[PDB]
């Protein structure tokens, strides 16, 4: 296929990609009438600056620019489709022409590429450019309305699907998602491409490139380079990297950081310097070539090019500068064995990582204050619960909106839109928790980075479990599997182990799920209720954790720690002691994380030895009188 050829080429030499088409068009200096051409002379809206209309109104200009860039030593050419989406063309009243526009852009690029290939023999590739669109999905249009978004995930998916249909019909060699101001739009584009690649179309190599705004190392949406790489890696892009907004000097540390994270190839095409007082990117090709040669000699990049200001002369010098340099060797084992999550910043859970706290208080069912604020519609104050949880050591936030008095998906969407408006709350990943999959999907469609999906199980059969897991894998998030199957909840140790193994071997084999993104939950259940059957639950959970961690490679273990101490509600000291004692054994067992009250967990040495011993008898069933002995001890505190 085409991906095999591109991979073979990238393993031997550095590939040169396009340049400043948007500036070469300004060098033509077309007026209003050239934009209209023959067909759009009757159009009632001005097409000034619509660089994508030239694929039909002035095809010769675009073809000649492609030819000049191609003879300037370039190897990959972007199609003239930066704003050819139905949303970007809305400012010009050409919503209905996106498919035709993309077909004609692909054709006019393909003719030039084929002619140059016939001239030189060196095969040239055409990359379909998917624009970021002026609409942002993670950034509110207005500061006063943080939860408001003027575009949704489904609309963006539909528009990008419409664009990529025309691109694929035209026969583009590569699909390129570039100048990403918001990685959520990149995820939507990947979603549309994944729909297309299974509905009719054969797969294509996928190129992704972000845009770092300034020296902060963060995109316009606030996410850093590692977070971006983690967020968009679920689509398995052949190449990732940066472009624009920074020269070849300021971009080097971020390219280093990104190349240290991804196992895919690194593509870098920056600006041609900085804007002068006259508005021109005046860095001569001599400095650009030497800077890209410095990038290549160190082994930072595998594809080089140029952003705005890169005339074909810049590409002509660069293709000679990087002619002899060896390609970058990717870190084929980059963070092997780790679990990669992301918010505005990367989050990693490796073999040596300590116990990971997941905040429980962002739960309508489980939290009193959060539920009281949510039913009142005061999400503005409800964000403070997540803020305080993060301030108290919670590394992931668990969001649950399941209630019969609330519209699930709408509340979940509003809260996930409000979360992204605050940086420190948004830098930690989210755990999307709901018994309804329509709420999990709504939560995933709003998240910027890579999140965790909670409460999926084998309850409704193997087929439904596989369908849900396939949808989640397409969404690219983490997944918590409950110990629940067709026969009911798993209470015994062997039942938990059987259910978890059956879930694991379906995901890994039938679906090809990533083994490091599976988080089994052996269903921590309440003890101390005074019922005989409610005594062994901690023991079965611990033994099942041991057995699962010792036999399922990569799979993590979590649990609802607060569920264990339901019988002692109101006696918060005993609840904290029980949580600490249970954690001391679960972490030793292999419990990687859990939905825990992050700020209310004590160290195993602090707990009073009498209370610690009583919790030990109750948890480990060392004494049938422990459940009453604990209450008897509690009554002494009055
Ligand atoms: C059901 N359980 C659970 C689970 O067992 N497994 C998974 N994967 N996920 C989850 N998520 C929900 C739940 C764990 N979350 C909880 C569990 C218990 C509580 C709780 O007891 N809250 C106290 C109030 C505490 C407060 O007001 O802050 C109460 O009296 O209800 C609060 C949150």
């Amino acid at each position: 296929t085409l991906r095999d050829e591109i991979n073979a080429i990238l393993q031997k030499r550095i590939m040169v990609l396009d340049g400043g088409m948007g500036t070469m068009i300004q060098r033509e200096k077309l007026n209003e009438e050239h934009f209209r051409g023959q067909e759009f002379k009757d159009h009632a809206r001005p097409l000034k600056g619509n660089n994508d209309i030239l694929s039909i109104t002035q095809p010769d200009v675009i073809y000649q620019i492609h030819k000049e860039y191609l003879l300037a030593g370039a190897d990959i050419i972007e199609t003239n489709t930066f704003s050819s989406t139905s949303i970007a063309q809305a400012d010009y009243g050409l919503e209905h022409l996106a498919y035709r526009m993309n077909m004609c852009s692909a054709g006019v690029a393909r003719k030039a590429a084929e002619e140059v290939t016939l001239q030189t023999g060196i095969k040239r590739f055409v990359a379909g450019a998917l624009g970021p669109t002026n609409k942002t999905l993670s950034v509110s249009p207005s500061v006063e309305r943080p939860d408001y978004r003027n575009i949704t995930f489904d609309e963006l998916v539909e528009a990008y699907q419409e664009q990529a249909k025309g691109l694929l019909d035209g026969g583009v060699d590569i699909l390129l998602i570039e100048t990403i101001f918001d990685t959520a739009n990149a995820k939507a584009a990947l979603f549309a491409l994944q729909n297309l690649f299974e509905e009719k179309y054969a797969p294509r190599p996928i190129f992704i490139s972000g845009t770092i705004v300034d020296k902060s190392g963060r995109t316009l949406s606030g996410q850093t380079g590692e977070g971006f790489v983690i967020s968009v890696s679920h689509g398995e892009p052949l190449c990732i990297g940066l472009n624009c907004a920074l020269g070849a000097a300021e971009m080097r540390p971020f390219i280093e950081i990104i190349g240290k994270c991804t196992t895919a190839y690194v593509l870098c095409y920056p600006n041609a310097g900085l804007p002068n007082t006259f508005g021109d990117y005046d860095e001569t090709p001599s400095m650009m070539a030497k800077h890209l040669k410095d990038f290549a000699m160190d082994g930072l990049v595998n594809i080089v090019g140029g952003c705005c200001g890169s005339t074909p002369d810049h590409i002509r010098e660069i293709a000679e500068a990087v002619k002899n340099c060896k390609p970058r060797v990717p870190p084929a084992t980059a963070f092997e064995g780790h679990m990669l999550l992301s918010g505005l910043e990367p989050f990693r859970i490796g073999p040596y990582t300590n116990f990971v706290n997941i905040g429980e208080r962002c739960n309508v069912a489980g939290s009193r204050k959060f539920a009281k604020l949510i039913m009142a519609g005061n999400y503005e104050e409800a964000l403070c619960v997540a803020k305080v949880q993060v301030e108290m050591g919670a590394q992931v936030l668990d969001v649950n909106m399941d209630d019969g008095m609330l519209d699930g998906p709408s509340a979940m969407t509003r809260f996930c839109n409000l979360i992204a408006s605050e940086p420190d709350i948004a830098k930690v990943p989210l755990c999307i928790d709901s018994s309804n999959f329509a709420v999990i999907e709504a939560g995933l469609k709003c998240c910027q980075g890579k999140c965790i999906v909670n409460s999926i199980s084998l309850k409704e059969g193997e087929d439904d479990f596989l369908e849900k897991a396939r949808k989640i894998k397409k969404y690219g998030a983490a997944m918590v599997v409950m110990a629940f199957d067709e026969e009911g909840q798993a209470t015994e140790t062997d039942t938990k182990i059987r259910v978890c193994t059956r879930a694991y071997h379906l995901l890994v084999k039938k679906l090809g799920f990533n083994p490091n993104d599976i988080i089994f939950d052996p269903n921590i259940l309440t003890i101390g209720t005074g019922m005989e059957e409610h005594n062994l639950y901690a023991i079965n959970f611990i033994h099942a954790t041991k057995v699962i961690k010792e036999t399922l490679p990569g799979a993590r273990i979590s649990g609802g720690l607060s569920n264990l101490s339901f019988s002692f509600r109101g006696m918060e000291a005993i609840r904290e002691a029980m949580h600490g004692v249970f954690l001391y054994h679960a972490i030793k067992s292999g419990m990687d994380m859990g939905i825990v009250n992050a700020g209310n967990l004590p160290v195993y040495d602090d707990i009073h030895k009498e209370l610690l011993q009583l919790c030990e008898d109750l948890i480990w069933n060392k004494d049938p009188e422990a459940t009453e002995k604990l209450l008897r001890y509690a009554q002494t505190q009055g």
